[PDB]
């Protein structure tokens, strides 16, 4: 038992409104390693609270597509 938590921050694109933006994160929470998720669309950003041993980008990118969104990584 351990499972750390970390908070990523990333950009978003390809969206209707600051509401579907919630459902992507909230749906995304339902994957493994993820525990919370919070779209900070107030400043056009998204934050995802997950375990980066169990999750990573992988499941997130997979889901992001399926949810009908795309995120952008201007930070790396
Ligand atoms: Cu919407």
């Amino acid at each position: 038992m351990l499972s750390e938590q970390k908070e990523i921050a990333m950009q978003v694109s390809g969206m209707t409104c600051a509401a579907c933006a919630a459902r992507i994160e909230k749906g995304l929470k339902r994957m493994p390693g993820v525990t919370d998720a919070n779209v900070n669309l107030a400043t056009e950003t998204v934050n995802v609270i997950y375990d980066p041993a169990e999750t990573g980008t992988a499941a997130i990118q997979e889901k992001i597509e399926k949810l009908g969104y795309h995120v952008v990584i201007e930070g790396r």
